[PDB]
C-alpha cells in the first residue's frame, strides 16, 4: 500500500526530447513497428533492458576520475578484488567485460562433452555456453515457475525431486554442475528462497556435484528474501549475500545489473586449480587477469556500486518501484505475469490482444502502440524473438507471448511509471484496436533485432 | 489538476544518508535549533534555497570538461556571450563570479548620491548596493502584494500611479533608474506580467528614465506570462523571454538561479559609455572583463544551462513541482502564503501556531521542527532574520512570519514534495505542540546565520 | 636529430609517489623480483605495455560525458560507426571491448578446418584464434625482419616470392585469408610500406583470397610511410590510412592502441554476408552489435581518440619521442633491436649481460634492475615469458632474449625518457654487476605474470 | 645544472592547433599587434599568467565530482576550512572567490582613512584596495630590490630600518597593518626570508601593529627558503609554510595561484573580532560565509590542490622550470631581470631592442613578435600597460620596459621551454628586425587590454 521515496537525491540529468505523437507515429514507421530500431534519442522512458542502463552515484563518479590504467597491479583491481571477496566471500576473482565473458569462461572449463547441467530455468548466452561446450541443459525448477498466473512466492526455488531423479537417473559424474540463478530472469524475475539453496547444496554436496551461481540480480533476490522469508526480518542486505553464496562453489556475475554499473562482471570461485585454469583463458578471450577486458576506472565504479548496492533502502526501493508499476495495471484488470520480479513486469500479450493469433505478433504490435501513444520503449519476448524452427522453417510459438517493460536502477521516478501505466491501461480499455502486424522484411539471423513490419 | 512527469531521466544521483529521528533531535539539539548550523551531510531534502543548489545535465557537465582557462579570449566566454545576446538580445555582457557581483557594480555605475531607485519590491543584497551607494529605495509595487492571503495573479506588477507620482514629486532626473525585478522574491516568488513591463518601459521612455531588470529568475517568470496573460498561449518561453527584455536598458543576473548552474552570474546592457565604464570596474573586483571571477568551465555551464531553462517541459515542471506542494498542503488547511511562487512554498507561521506569540519565534521553532520529524531543512524568514533595530537595540517585527521551502531545479520528485508535505501536514494536526524559542547566544552580526536557541 | 615539443599542452595530471631506492629495492624483492608483481602505485614511469595507457584529451573527457547507455540505437554507436566508416572506409564496423574479442569474432567466421592463414609474423592473441579455430599459421614475412641487428626500413613487408609460393604450394582455395599486421609487433613495432600492401592485395586478388589487417597500431605505421615512401611526403596522414585499408576486406582493431583510449576495439569488413553472421556471433561474447560489450561513453571516447590521432603533429611526437629514447640509448652503445619501431624499444639483454647465460634469465634481472634503480617497470620478452615445452618439460630457449620498453601515448615527456635512458646507461656501465636469477615459484600457467625469482 | 624531470604522468592532454607561421602572422594582425587581443585556440603556449590556468590532478577531479553544493553546512568547506587550518595555522577561514575578494574584504575591516599601510612593493588589486578605503601605501622594501640587474637572494626582504623609520615618523597607531607579500610580485617573483619574517614580526609585535601576508604565492617562497636559507636545508615545506605564517596576524589567499586551482580564494584570521566583521561584510560582496562565492566543488579541488603543493618535488620542479627557461635566456645574452623568480621571467624589452625608444613600445612590439614567431603569448609589462596620467594626459614611463613570462603550474613541458627560448634568442640575434608601433586605436581605460597598433 506504501512506496517509499527515494532514498537519493538527483544529481544530474539526462535530457530528453519531448516528441508530440505525430512524430512519435513517423518514427515508429520508419522503424518498421519495431522498437529494438528506434533511436536512443527518440525515446522518453527507455525500459527496453535494466542491463547496463543503470545511473551511477556522485561517488562511482568521483572513482571515474582516478582510474589506474596500469596493464597490471592497478589500484581499482584491488579494491574490486577485496570487496568481492569481503561481500561474496569467494576467494578468487577473475574480473570480465560483461557476464557472458565469465559463462565463456566457466562453461569452457566446467564442462565436458556429454555431461549434463541442471539450473532453475535458463538465460539465453548462459545455455549458449553450456551447450556450445558439449552440455544437455536439465530445467529442474519448481513446475509453478511455469504457471505465470499462479502468485506464489519463491517461483524461482529448484524442485529437490528432480534433481535427486537426475541425480539417480544419471549418476553424479555426469552432472558437470547445478547453475542456480538468483533472481530467475525467465520466470518474470523470480527469487529463490534460501532455504532452497541451503536444500540444494546439502544434496549436491552429498554427490560432490558443483554449484555454480548466475548471480546477476542475487541482491533483488536478497531483499525479496529479507521481505519473505521467515527469520530473515531482521538480517542485513550484505548478511543475507554472505550467506547465499556460501552455499556455491562460484558464481558468473554482470555487473550490468545489481552492481549498478554500465560495463563489467566477473567470475568467482574457490578452487584453485580451476582458478589457474580460468587465468590461462582469459587471456585470450577477455584480457589478463588483472583487469580482464575493463578499464581502470570500471573496476572502481563497481566496487563502489557493489557496495551501495548493499544499502536496504537503496534496494526496498528499487524493487518496490517495480512493484510499483505491476500494482496500478493489476488494480485495472491488465494481464501481467505474477508475481512481479524485481526488475520487470511482463505483459500477457496473447490475453492483451485476444483479437489477435500468435501468428499477427501480438507481442510486437503491443510494444509498438505503447510507443507511439506514450513515448516508452519496451521489449517484445514473444513469437518474434522465439524465431522459427531451423529444420521446418517455421515459427516457433513459445507458451508466452510477452511484452517486457524492464526498469533501469535509479533511473525513473513514480511519475514516470504512472506515464507507462496510464498510457498502456488506456490502451488496454481500447485493446481492440490494436491491430495485427506483418513481416514486410524477416532477416535470417537476429530477426527481432532487425525484421520490419506493417498492419494488417 | 494534473502535474507533469519529469521531461529528463536522472543520470546521475547524490547518495544521502536517511539517520533516525532521534539522531536528527540530537543534531538539531547541537545546531542550536538553527537550521543555518545543521551539516549538509544531515540533511535528507534540503529546501534552505533554491540558489546554486540545481542539479546540472549531463551536457552541461560535457561542457564542464573542456574548459578554456585562457586569462583572456576563452572560448567559454564566446560560447557565453554569444548565447546572452541571442537569448536576452542585450548588446554587451560582463560576468560576475554571481548575481550581487553584478549589482555592486551595475549601482556604483547607475547611482548618483541622493538619486531615487524604484522598483517592485526589493531584495537584501541588490537593495543594499543601492543605498550603499548613496540612494533612496522606492518601493513602487501593488499594495495587493503585500496581502499574502490575496490569491491574485500578478502581484508583483507595478503600480503605474505610484511610479508617475513619483516622476512628478521628484523629477525624471532625480530617479538613477527602476529596477524591476522578476520573479518578485519578497512576495514569494510572484511574476510581473509583459503588459506591465511594456506599460513601465513606455512611461520611463518617455521621461527617459532607466529601466534595470533583476532577472535573477526571469524563466519562472516567463512561464507565468504563457500560463496565464492572454494572447502568449501559444508564444514559446524563448520568444517570450526575449520580448521581457526588448522592454530594459539592462539586467544583473543569477546563474545560481534559472540558468541552472551552481555559481555565476553577468552583468548586461546596451549602452556603451556604461560598458567601458563596467569594463575597468570589474577587474578590481571580479577579474578582468573576459571571465569575471568564473571559471571557464563554468562559464560554458551557464552558457548551455541558459539554454537548457528555455525548454518549455523543463520549467512548467519546474514550477508545477511547487505547486504541487502548495496544493497538498492547502488541501489539509494549512496556511500558506498565495498564491504559489514560482520557486518557493511559505508557511504562515504566525496562523501555523496560534499559541506562540512572534517573540517566541514561531518561523524559527516551525523550522526546527520540520527537520526533526521529516529531515528537510528549511529557511525562516521572520522575526530571527529581520534582526533587531540598531538605535532601539529591539527586535524588529515582520509583517510575515513564515518558513520558506525553496526548491531546487532538477534536484527532486513528487515523492520527496509529499515526504515534506506529508510531514508538515502531521506536524500541523499537533501544532500546539510546538514549543517557543528563546536565544542561548545571539551574535550582533548574521545573528540569524548563527545564532544558538533553546525551547522555553 | 631535431625532436618536436609535446602537440598539445598538460589538462590533468596522475600524481605519482617517489619513493626512495632503498624502497624500491625493498618493493622489487617483494614482488620476487618480477615487475609484473609489482603495485601500480610504486611506478614512477610504467612501460609495461602501450596498450589501454594511454591518456586521453578533454574533448574525450567531454565525451564522457554525454554517454547513451542505450541498448540499443545509442547515439555514440553512430558516432563511432560514422566516424570509422569514414576514416578507414570500410561497409561495416562490429564493436568489440578488445582487439581480441574482434579476432574470435574473424578466426571463427573466416576459418575452415585444415586451411591457412598467412602473416607478417603474428600476436599472441590474435594467432591462439587462428588456431584454435582450425587453421595453421604460415609466417611470410621478409627474413631480414628476424634480424634484431639490421637497420633496415619497413622491415614488416611480406615477402611476396612466400606467398605466391605458399599459394602454389597449398592451393589458393587453402588459404582462408591473409593476415597483415600494421605495424608488426613481433619485429619490434616495424612498419609495412604502401607498395607492399598493394602488391600483397594485387595478388591476393587474383586468386580471390581474402585480406584482413590487424590494424591496432595502424597510425604510427602511416606515420613512417608518410616519413620514409617516396611519394608520400605530402600526403596527408589521414588518406594514407584510407589508402592502406582500401587494400584490404576488413580487419581487427584494438582501440587501446592507435585510438588513444584505454578499452576498446572493433571489428570491419566489407562483406554482407560475413556482417550478418559476425552480429549473431558478437551477441553471445561481446554484446548486442550496436554496443558489443563497450559502454557508450567509450564508444564516443574512441570515435573521437581515431579522430585526434590523425593529427600529423601528434602522431610525429609521439613515433619521434620513441626514437628518441632509442637514439640516446644507441649512443652510448647500449644493445637495442634496429630499428626503432612506433610504440617501444626493446634492449638486447644477451648482449646487455654477456655474463650470463639465458638460463639465469638476463632479461628479468636486467628488467628488475631497471625498476630498482630508476622507479620504471619493463616487461621482460625472453625466455621467461618464452615459458617451457609441454612434452619435454623444458624451457623454450627463444632467439631473442629482450626487456620491452613501451610508450604510452600522450603520457611522459621527453624528461621522463631521460630518466629511463640515463639509468639504463648506468646500468649498462657496470653491467657486469647485474645478477642471475633463479625460480624460487614457478606457476604452471602463465608463469610470467605470477613467477617469482631469487638472486644467484 | 641539473633540473628535475615532472613528478607526475599525464592524465589528460589539452589538444592544441598547430597553425602555420603565416596564420600566426594574419591573426596577429587582426589582433592589432596586441597579445591580449589574440584568441585562447590560436595559442600554442600561453604565458600571459600563472593565475588559474594551472593543470588540476585525477584526485582534484575526483573532488569535483563530490562537490555538496548545499548552500551551509557544505563538506566540501569543512575539507577547505580543516586543510587551511592545519597548513597554515589560522583560526577562522572565509572563502572568497578569488584573492582581490578577499583583499578587498581586509581592506575595509582594517583601514581607517588617513592611516597607513606599509609593505614589500605591492599588486594592482591589492593596492587599489588600500587606497580605496582611505590609506597611503608605504613601500619598505631593500632598495636593491629595485635593481633588476642586482642577482642578490631574497629581494622580497623588508628593509626593517625603513620600517622603524615610519613607525617613528607617524606613529604605529598610525599604521594600519604591515602587508608582506610572499613571494614579492613587482620584482619577479622574489622570495622574503624566514629571518626577515620572524625579525619584521618582533618589531611589530612590540608596537602591537598588524601583520598580514599575501600569500598567494606562499609556497614558491617556502621552496626559495629551503632550498636557500641557512637551517632549514632539511626541513620540510609544509614545516616552512607553517612556521612562515606563525609570525602573521592572518593572510589574503589566491589558490588560483599556488593551491593549484583554476578558481578560488580565502581570508584568514586569529581575531574573532574581525571574523564576525568580516563575515557580515562577505554577504554582500561573495556570498555566506559558508561558501563565498564559491562552487562546493571547487573549494574540495582548493583544499586538495593545498596539500598537493606541499609536496617537496613538486614545487621543486616548479621552481626549477622556470629557473630553467631563464637559464637559457642568460646563456644567450638575452637581457633579463635577475634573478628569476619562482613563477615568470621578465624579458629587458630595453636592452632588448636598443633601436627603439620607449615611445615606439618595444615590449608591446617584442611580445607581438615573439607570438608571430613562436606561438607562444606572453604579456607586455611596459609603457602601454603603464598607462597616460590623468593631469598631463601623457604615456607614463616606467622604470622597466619589460616582456612578462608567466609560467602555469603543471601546465607545460621542457621541451615546451625550448620552444619559447629558441625563438626569443633566435629575435635577439636579430632585434634589429624588430618594428617599432604606433596607436591606431587607444581606448581611455583598461587601454593595455584592447589597445591596437599598428607597425611605424
Ligand atoms: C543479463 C544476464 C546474464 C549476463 O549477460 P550480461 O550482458 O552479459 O552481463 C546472465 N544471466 C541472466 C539471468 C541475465 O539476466
Ligand atoms: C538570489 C538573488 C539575487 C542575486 O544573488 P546571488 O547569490 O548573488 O547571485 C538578486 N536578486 C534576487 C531577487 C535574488 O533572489
Ligand atoms: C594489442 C594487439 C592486438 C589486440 O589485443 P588487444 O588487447 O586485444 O586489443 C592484436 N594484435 C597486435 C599486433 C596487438 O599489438
Ligand atoms: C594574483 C595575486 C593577488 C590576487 O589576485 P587574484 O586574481 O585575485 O586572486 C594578490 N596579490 C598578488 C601579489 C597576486 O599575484
Amino acid at each position: 500500500m506504501n512506496y517509499p521515496a527515494e532514498p537519493f537525491r538527483i544529481k544530474s540529468v539526462e535530457t530528453v526530447s519531448m516528441i508530440s505523437r505525430d512524430e512519435r507515429v513517423k518514427k515508429m514507421q520508419e522503424a518498421g513497428y519495431n522498437t529494438f530500431l528506434l533511436n536512443s534519442k527518440d525515446i522518453y522512458i527507455d525500459l527496453l533492458t535494466d542491463s547496463g542502463t543503470n545511473a551511477m552515484s556522485d561517488k562511482q563518479w568521483a572513482g571515474m576520475m582516478i582510474g589506474d590504467e596500469a596493464y597490471a597491479g592497478s589500484e581499482n583491481f584491488y579494491h574490486l578484488e577485496k570487496t568481492v571477496k569481503e561481500l561474496f566471500g569467494f576467494k578468487h576473482i577473475v574480473p570480465t567485460h560483461q557476464g557472458r565473458g565469465a559463462e565463456n569462461l566457466l562453461s569452457q572449463l566446467a564442462i565436458k562433452p556429454g555431461q549434463y547441467v541442471a539450473g532453475n530455468m535458463y538465460f539465453t548466452t548462459t545455455r549458449f555456453h553450456q551447450e556450445k561446450n558439449g552440455a544437455t541443459f536439465v530445467d529442474i525448477v519448481r513446475d509453478e515457475a511455469h504457471d505465470a498466473s499462479l502468485n506464489l512466492p519463491f517461483k524461482g526455488d529448484i524442485d529437490l525431486n528432480k534433481l535427486a531423479t537426475l541425480i539417480k537417473e544419471k549418476g553424479a559424474e555426469n552432472i558437470a554442475y547445478i547453475c542456480l540463478a538468483v533472481t530467475v530472469n525467465l520466470a518474470g524475475g523470480q527469487p529463490v528462497s534460501m532455504a532452497n539453496m541451503r536444500a540444494v547444496h546439502e544434496m549436491a554436496s552429498t554427490y560432490g556435484i558443483k554449484i555454480f551461481y548466475d548471480a546477476t540480480r542475487c541482491v533483488e533476490n536478497a531483499y525479496f528474501i529479507k521481505e519473505q522469508e521467515a527469520g530473515y526480518e531482521n538480517v542485513s542486505i550484505k548478511d543475507i549475500v554472505h550467506e547465499m553464496f556460501s552455499y556455491a562453489d562460484g558464481c558468473t556475475m554482470s555487473g550490468k545489473k545489481d552492481c549498478l554499473v554500465n560495463i563489467g562482471g566477473f567470475l568467482c570461485m574457490n578452487d584453485e586449480e580451476m582458478f589457474s585454469a580460468a587465468k590461462e583463458l582469459v587471456v585470450v578471450y577477455e584480457g589478463m587477469p588483472s583487469y580482464g577486458g575493463l578499464a581502470g576506472r570500471d573496476m572502481e565504479a563497481m566496487a563502489i556500486g557493489l557496495r551501495e548496492a548493499m544499502q536496504y533502502e537503496y534496494i526496498e526501493h528499487r524493487v518496490k518501484q517495480v512493484r510499483y508499476l505491476g500494482d496500478k495495471l493489476r488494480e485495472a484488470g491488465v494481464p501481467i505475469v505474477e508475481p512481479t520480479g524485481g526488475h520487470a513486469v511482463f505483459l500477457d500479450a496473447r490475453r492483451f490482444c485476444p483479437h489477435l493469433t500468435q501468428d499477427q505478433f501480438p507481442a510486437q504490435s503491443l510494444a509498438a502502440s505503447i510507443y507511439m501513444e506514450t513515448g516508452v520503449r519496451s521489449m517484445e519476448r514473444g513469437i518474434v524473438s522465439a524465431g522459427r524452427s531451423k529444420e521446418t522453417g517455421e515459427n516457433h510459438r513459445p507458451k508466452l507471448e510477452t511484452v517486457r517493460l524492464t526498469i533501469p536502477r535509479r533511473v525513473y521516478t513514480y511519475a514516470h511509471m504512472d506515464v507507462v501505466a496510464d498510457g498502456i491501461i488506456k490502451l488496454y480499455q481500447h485493446k481492440e484496436d490494436i491491430r495485427g502486424l506483418t513481416f514486410v522484411y524477416e532477416p535470417k539471423q537476429l530477426r527481432f533485432f532487425t525484421a520490419r513490419f506493417d498492419f494488417i
